[PDB]
C-alpha cells in the first residue's frame, strides 16, 4: 500500500538484469558493445556479478572518451583488454593484451538508497540533493536504479492520493 | 589533504570495531550486555559479522522498551531467546525458547556514504536532509558511522581556525 | 538553564512599557508625539491599552506619510482608528481618518514561555523583521531580528543553530 | 478576494466548537469522557471556555498516558481530581481530593494565526516550518484550527485558480 | 524544442514595443498620459530609445504619487518639465521650466535574463529568489519583461500539454 | 556606507581592466597569449571592447581545450584564425585561414547584477542559485566580475571584524 525504492527502481518486473560493468572482467569489446547497444546515460560498477557489491558509477560520455583515447594512444590497447576500475590490475594468464585503467572517470561515491525507502523519501531526497540518478540496495548489494526522469515520470503517475499532494 | 568520511568516521584508526546487531544470531542477552556495557545512541544492524552488510539502524532507546516489554509478558521469551530483525524468525532447534522479533523498531533506510566521500559533502547531506547519523561503506560493507555530532564537532574545528571551507557550510 | 522569549523580548524588567497604538482612542497628536519622542523601527497595535489584545503591526516609515499626506478636516485632534469603519463619536468631533491600509494584520506570535532557539528557527525559517511576545493571549512584548542577532552573539551549542 | 485562514479553519459554520480543555476546570473523567467522544489529534487549552484565550495544545497520546500513570502512583489520584494545565493548582478548598498537574505534556509554544491571514501564508508557514497544526486565533481569541491535513484538502480542492499554482 | 526567456517574455510577436521610460528625455505630460493609457504595474527605464540600454524599473503606483505631489507644490513642475532618473538634471535647452527628479522611486537593481535562457532555469530564479517580474535583454539590451503572473500562466499551460517542465515544476 | 557589488567586484581602481574575449574580432593567437598570461579561471566575452555589453561566459578550461583540437586537425585552424562565439561568421577577407566557432562552449546566461545591487543582496543569490561567479553591468555594459571565493573572502572579513551583526545574518 505504501510506495517504495523498489516499486520505482529499474528494472522493473519484465525488464532485463541491471546493466552493470565489472571492476574487473569487462574487456574493452564487451563494453564497447554496451555502450553501443544501450543508451543508458551511466553504468554502476560492481565488485563481480555474484556480489553485486557497488564500487560505483561511470558515465556513458566518458567511456567513450577514455576507451577511444586508449584505442588511440598506443599502449597496445584492443579488443580483448581487460579494463579495470581498483586502483590496480588484477592478476593474468601468460600470454595476455596491456590492460586499461579506468579508475579515473568512476564515481567512487555515488548515491545510494536501500530498497524499502519510502518513495517520499527518495523525491525528497533528488530534490534536497539534486541528484541526477540514486542507487537501490538491498543489505549491501545492488538492485536497481532510480534517475532523475524516473522520479518525474512517478510523480506524474501519482497526478490522476495525498502523496502526491506532499510534493 | 582533503577530509573524507573515512577521517571523521568512528572507529578511529586502530580502535575497537563498530558496536553493531546481527540481524538473525543475538540473544537477549547478547542485546542486553551490549546495551549494559556502552553508551550508544544506535547501532548498526548487519546480515552478518563476516558479511558486514548494511541492514539498518535502531535506537537503543528502543531496543530498551521492546526487550522491557518483552520481559514483562513472561510468554517465554528469555535471555537466551533470538532476537531477530528479519520479516520471518530464524530456524531454530528442538526446545529452544521462543524468538522476540525486533524488526518492527529497526530503521530499514539509514543514510549510507561511502568511506572515500569527502567531508565537505558529506556536512552538506547532514544540512540538508537533516541526519541524526550517517553510516559510511566501503563496497557494500559497513566500516563507519558518523553523527550529527561528529559532524558538528568537524564544523566546530573548522570555525575557529581552511576557514573559508567552513564558510562553504552557509552555501 | 533554557533561556525563553521573555528573556529577550522588549521591554525588559523596570524599562517603560511597549510603545503601542490603540485601534479607537488615538488622535493624529498622541501618534505624532509618539514618532516625535522615540525611535522604534514600528509599533504594535491592540484593542486597547487595557486589554492588550494584538490587533497588528505597522511600521514607522509607514506612518509618517499617511499622516503628512491627510492633513494637506483632519486635525491635531482627529481620531484615528486601524479597524474598517469608524467608532461612534459625538456629533461635534470632526472627521475621522483610516490607517487600516498600511497595517500587518497577520503578524507573527510566539508566547513568552517558546525557547529561544524555537524563535530563532522560526526567525530564519521565516525571515521575519519582528515578533511579538504574548501570554495567553496577550500581548507582552517585542522581539526584533537585531534582539535575535544579539542573542546569536551571546552564544559549541552555537554551530548546532545554523 | 483572498483566501483567509478563517475559510479553511475547523470548526466551520455551523459545526459544533472546538472540543477544548480548560486549564484549571476538568475533573479526570472530565477529560477520560471527552477522550473517549473524540478522536482528534489533540485539544487546545484555554484559560476559560469564556475567554478563549489560548494557553496550550496537548495531544490525545499525552493525555492518555499520564493520566493512566497517575492513578498507578498511589498519590491518591481518583476520578473527580482537578486537572490543571497552569504551573500551580487553582484554589481549592482543604477536603478536596489530591490534584493531577499536566503541565509537563502542554505544548505552551502552539503555532498560531490570525483568521485574516490569508491561506497562501499558512501553507507557507506550514510548508516551511513542517506544522502539524495550527491555531486560529482572532485578536487573542482561539477561533479554530487548521491542521496539515486540512491544509492539503484545500490544496486539492484548488486544483478543481491559479491560488494553486501560487502554492 | 525547449522553451526559452524569449517565448514568453512580454510584448509577443508584432505587438507594440516594450513601453519604458528614457532616464532624461521624457516630460511630466509624456509619462502621464503613458500612466493613464497603460495598466502595467511598471516600467523599464532606458538610457535612451536608441541604446535601450537598462537603468532600471519603475513602479507606476510610485510615479503617479511622485508626480502628483510635484506638479501641486511648486517648483515649477510642470507639463513640459523633464523628468529624469539620472543623479543630475540633464542639459537642457535655457529658460525651459524646472525639471523633475523621480530617481529615488527607481529600482536601480533590476533582475536580468538573457533571451536565450530557458524558462526551467527563469521559473527556477522567479521561485527562489521571490522576483516580482524579470527583465529580458539581447547582448546588453533591453527586449522584454516576464512577469510573476507571466510565469504563472506559463506553467498553467505546461499543464496542458513539454510536459516534463512543467513536472520539473511541481518537484524544482 | 553600504556595500555594494561595484565595492566588491573586480577590477578594482588599481588593477586593469576585466580580461576579456569580444565575440568576432580575437585570432587564435590572441586567446592563447589571454590563457598563457593569466589564471582566470573564465572570461566574459563581450560583443566588442567599445560596447562592453555581455555576449557570454567562457571558461579556460574549454578554451584550452577546444583551441588544442582545432589546430591539430588538417585544414585546421592557425595562430591568425579568428575565434568566434557568434551563430555566424563574421564577414572575412578571402584567402584567410578557417575560423573558429566556440559559441558551443558560451555559457550565454551568465548571472549578472548591477553595480548598485547591495552586497547583501548579492550574496543571497550566490547561496540561493549556488553561482561559481557574478557579473557586474553598469546600465547594460560589463563592469567587473565577482567570483564566489571573492564572496567568501568578504563574508570572511566580516567574520574577522569584532558589522559582525551583519555576519551573523549571513550565518
Ligand atoms: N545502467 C542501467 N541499466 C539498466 N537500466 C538503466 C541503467 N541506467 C539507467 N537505467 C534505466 O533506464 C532508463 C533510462 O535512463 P537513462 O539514464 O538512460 O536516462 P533518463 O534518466 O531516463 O533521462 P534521459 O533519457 O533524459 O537522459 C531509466 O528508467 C533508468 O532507471
Ligand atoms: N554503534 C556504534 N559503534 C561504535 N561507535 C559508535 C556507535 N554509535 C555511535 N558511535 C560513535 O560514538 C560517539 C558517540 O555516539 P552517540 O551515539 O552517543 O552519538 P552522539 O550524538 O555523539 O551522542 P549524544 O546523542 O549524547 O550527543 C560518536 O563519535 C559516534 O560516532
Ligand atoms: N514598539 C516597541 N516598543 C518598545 N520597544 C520596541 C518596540 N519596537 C521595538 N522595540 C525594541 O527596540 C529595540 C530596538 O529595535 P528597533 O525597533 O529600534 O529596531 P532594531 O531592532 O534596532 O533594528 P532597526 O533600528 O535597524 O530597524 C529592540 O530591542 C526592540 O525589541
Ligand atoms: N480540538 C478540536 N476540536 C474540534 N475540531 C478539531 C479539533 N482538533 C482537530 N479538529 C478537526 O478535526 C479534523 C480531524 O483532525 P485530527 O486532528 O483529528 O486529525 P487530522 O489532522 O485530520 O490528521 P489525521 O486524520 O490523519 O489524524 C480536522 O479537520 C481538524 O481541523
Ligand atoms: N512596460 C511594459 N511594456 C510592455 N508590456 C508590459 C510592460 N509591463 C508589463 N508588461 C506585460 O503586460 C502584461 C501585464 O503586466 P502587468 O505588470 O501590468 O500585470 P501582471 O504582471 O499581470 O501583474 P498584476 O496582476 O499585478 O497587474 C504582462 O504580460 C507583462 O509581461
Ligand atoms: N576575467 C577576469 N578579469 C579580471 N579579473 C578576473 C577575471 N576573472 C576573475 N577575476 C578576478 O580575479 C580573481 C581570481 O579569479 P579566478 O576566477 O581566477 O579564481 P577564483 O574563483 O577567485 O578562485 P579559484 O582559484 O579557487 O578559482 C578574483 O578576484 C576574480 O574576481
Ligand atoms: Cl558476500
Ligand atoms: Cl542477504
Ligand atoms: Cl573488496
Ligand atoms: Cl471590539
Ligand atoms: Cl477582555
Ligand atoms: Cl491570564
Ligand atoms: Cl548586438
Ligand atoms: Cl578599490
Ligand atoms: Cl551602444
Ligand atoms: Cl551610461
Amino acid at each position: 500500500h505504501k510506495t517504495l525504492a523498489m516499486d520505482v527502481m529499474k528494472p522493473r518486473r519484465n525488464d532485463p538484469l541491471l546493466t552493470v560493468l565489472t571492476q574487473d572482467s569487462m574487456t574493452v569489446e564487451d563494453v564497447e558493445t554496451i555502450i553501443s547497444e544501450t543508451t543508458y546515460s551511466g553504468f554502476p560498477v560492481v565488485v563481480s556479478r555474484e556480489s553485486q557489491r557497488l564500487v560505483g558509477f561511470v558515465l556513458r560520455r566518458d567511456l567513450i572518451i577514455s576507451i577511444e583515447n586508449a584505442r588511440k594512444k598506443q599502449d597496445g590497447v584492443v579488443s580483448t583488454s581487460i579494463i579495470y576500475f581498483t586502483e590496480h590490475s588484477p592478476p593474468l594468464p601468460p600470454y595476455t593484451p596491456p590492460t586499461l585503467k579506468l579508475r579515473n572517470i568512476l564515481d567512487l561515491s555515488p548515491f545510494t538508497v536501500t530498497d524499502l525507502t519510502p518513495m517520499e523519501i527518495v523525491v525528497d531526497i533528488f530534490r534536497k540533493l539534486g541528484l541526477r540518478q540514486c542507487l537501490v540496495t538491498h543489505n549491501g548489494r545492488l538492485l536497481g536504479i532510480i534517475t532523475k526522469k524516473d522520479v518525474l515520470k512517478h510523480i506524474a503517475q501519482m497526478a490522476n492520493f495525498n502523496e502526491f499532494l506532499e510534493v
